[PDB]
């Protein structure tokens, strides 16, 4: 095959006496005709080559049959009846339903309706105490603003006229009285929390904080715990910190108490206990914790640990009485039960390693739900009794995928300088360790993002072609905590790779796959991070599937959205030395010609904000440009699902052919 007329220019650079050329600058720009006609001719070619694939229609049915199926909620008691989201799959937004005991189940509220368009969106769900009256609101276009609509739960009809000009609003009932509320104006960038009594006008609702210099803030919201006693209101200015004070309503015009009076921690209400609040913070815990305090006198000297900071991050649930801390392990998740009284009652037997949702409740609620899904197992819902922690299937996943058939092993490796890296992989059931399984190695590495297991359709169809799926937790991202972040990050970047190649070796020994069937993957930081692994070890793998990738760092600074990296990445201009440390790695400078690069798709859109398309354009003239061996260089410019669907079948097919399949691996 031929490559397009990728012409070079001369827009040479200086950094610190250093001169580095970059021919391909005016691709640097996605608008301008010579480069717009470029991105045409690039995918014609593309599209030209994946034309020969045999199989890859083959591949694209089966991931539209299989892209979309129904899903259902948990169900939660109110009033006299159980209430449930459900979805069929093709429907925009999840639609509420009903069920009475002894009798069939009902549609309750479909927000689809509201709009003859669907851009009226449900937001907040909140039933008042007896589950009679129904508030919620509901979003028009794409607005933040906010309307809170009440309706009479059995003759689904409006109670009142809805409440208007409402913002980033949470809706908190105190018993079947009325609800506080926030918003802006009088129903300024001033934000009030607002009563609204129920068989009022909203412009009578009362003033509850936010007016008064002293209390003015960005962002208020008001919590009624569960058992109507106290009211919390939380004031911040950001998403660093908040304030928060709680009001005693068993009481007649109680004052405010100070809970926490300064920003500079985040702190939280799980739930009350008689006059004990429960608190989550990071407050002196950068993992957080679970304090308690008494509500008369509920400052920060006097809260004391009920579940105390751990090396995991913390989040808290509560229902039927207990506590739930869960926490990621390796990057995945456990569950502890807690009573009110700090007693660790047992850690909750998921069914595997993976991830987990639920575990919300009432104080009374007979049983509890949670859902739990990874890479082999789509979502599902199971059923938890608190006090036996006996668990039962209640909903299996609609998804057209065996459970049985698959499974996900989770492995730990060692890297260049002996670090310990997590690594889950994924295959159908059966697969031998015979070094010849297809193989695609996934990773990120970076921003404290950790990479926890999901269920994905599209992995799903690759394991069904006899595909194996492997993600690393390499260093930078958050799972193992802010050094984890850090150790991969500035001039210790290289650190993320090795432990991305090691990846790659484990995966060989241990007979999962060998280097011809051996493709590696990743998109933003991950499009890096297969820019650079591919860069210096273009052998340890066959496939190379830069995605939305970031592969000029010498200068991707000068680029709006790229002016949000700094702490991870770091620029060429700062130091000579973070310079030098950055051309040592960046993708783009480091391909050189000679070298026979693995068969490589750089995918990306036309025109992007985000990730700007020149570092995909110009790191592939350079790989034309460069690689002095048989495998194809290419890219796709992007111009809904379908499309997901599309470029998922380009995908795999490219990768499956590159490894010289005729037919699929295996017949899905």
């Amino acid at each position: 095959l031929h490559y397009p007329v990728t012409r070079q220019g001369e827009q040479v650079d200086h950094y610190f006496g250093q001169a580095v050329a970059d021919p391909y600058r005016w691709l640097e720009d996605d608008r301008s005709p010579e480069t717009e006609a470029w991105v045409k001719a690039q995918n014609a070619v593309t599209q030209d080559y994946l034309a020969q694939i045999p199989y890859r229609a083959a591949i694209k049915e089966k991931l539209a049959a299989s892209w979309n199926y129904a899903k259902e909620g948990a169900p939660f008691r109110e009033g006299r009846y159980h209430y449930f989201f459900k979805n069929d799959g093709l429907q925009n937004q999840n639609v509420l339903w009903r069920q009475q005991e002894g009798k069939p189940a009902e549609v309750f509220l479909d927000p689809n309706t509201l709009s003859p368009d669907g851009t009226t969106a449900l937001d907040q769900l909140s039933f008042s105490r007896d589950g009679r009256i129904l508030a919620y609101s509901l979003s028009l276009a794409g607005s933040d603003w906010r309307e809170i609509h009440l309706m009479d739960v059995e003759s689904k009809q409006p109670l009142e006229t809805p409440l208007k000009d409402v913002k980033f609003s949470g809706i908190s009932w105190l018993g079947n009285e009325g609800f506080f509320y926030s918003s802006y104006d009088k129903p300024t960038d001033q934000h009030k929390v607002y009563f609204h009594r129920l068989g009022t006008a909203q412009e009578d609702d009362r003033l509850v904080f936010g007016a008064i210099p002293a209390q003015h803030h960005r962002y208020v919201g008001a919590t009624v715990t569960e058992d109507d006693r106290f009211l919390l209101i939380s004031a911040a200015n950001s998403t660093s910190g908040n304030r928060l004070y709680v009001k005693d309503l068993s009481q007649e015009n109680a004052p405010l108490l100070t809970v926490q009076g300064d920003l500079d921690a985040d702190v939280s209400l799980v739930d009350n206990k008689g006059s004990t609040l429960y608190l989550l913070t990071n407050r002196d815990a950068p993992n957080r914790r679970l304090v308690t305090v008494d509500a008369a006198n509920p400052g920060p000297a006097h809260w004391r640990d009920l579940i105390p900071e751990r090396q995991q991050v913390l989040t808290v649930h509560s229902g039927s009485g207990y506590l739930f801390a869960e926490y990621m392990v390796d990057a995945t998740a456990r569950v502890e039960q807690f009573d009110y009284e700090g007693k660790r009652v047992r850690e909750v037997a998921l069914p595997g390693l993976g991830s987990v949702s639920g575990f919300n409740g009432k104080h009374d609620d007979p049983a509890l739900y949670f859902g739990f899904e990874n890479y082999a197992q789509p979502p599902t819902l199971y059923r938890f009794e608190p006090k036996s922690g006996a668990i039962s299937l209640y909903r299996a996943s609609a998804a057209p995928f065996k459970p049985e058939d698959y499974v996900s092993e989770q492995r730990f490796y060692q890297s260049k300088d002996g670090t310990r890296v997590p690594l889950i992989i994924s295959y159908r059931k059966g697969l031998k360790l015979d070094g010849s399984n297809p193989t695609i190695l996934y990773g990120y590495g970076g921003f404290d993002v950790s990479l926890t297991p999901s269920f994905s359709v599209s992995v799903a169809n690759w394991l069904d072609l006899g595909g194996v799926y492997a993600v690393a937790n390499l260093r930078g991202g958050g799972e193992y905590g802010q050094a984890w972040h850090l150790a991969g990050t500035q001039q210790n970047k290289q650190n993320v790779f090795d432990d991305f190649i090691a990846a790659a070796e484990y995966l060989k020994a241990e007979g999962y796959t060998r280097t011809d069937r051996l493709a590696i993957r990743g998109g933003s930081n991950g499009g890096l991070l297969v820019g650079a692994v591919m860069t210096q070890r273009p052998d340890l793998m066959r496939v190379a599937l830069p995605a939305v990738g970031v592969l000029d760092m010498l200068r991707y600074h000068t680029f709006t959205a790229g002016t949000g990296w700094a702490y991870d990445y770091g620029t060429s201009a700062d130091s000579e030395a973070m310079f030098d440390y950055l051309k040592g790695y960046s993708p783009l400078h480091n391909v050189r010609p000679g070298v026979s690069y693995p068969s490589t798709m750089v995918t990306t859109a036309d025109h992007d904000d985000r990730v700007v398309p020149a570092h995909s354009f110009k790191f592939a003239a350079t790989l034309q440009a460069d690689n002095a061996g048989p495998h194809p260089q290419l890219i796709r410019i992007e111009t809904p699902v379908a499309k997901l669907i599309e470029q998922s079948a380009d995908i795999y097919a490219f990768t499956l052919y590159e490894m010289g399949y005729r037919e699929l691996p295996r017949q899905p």
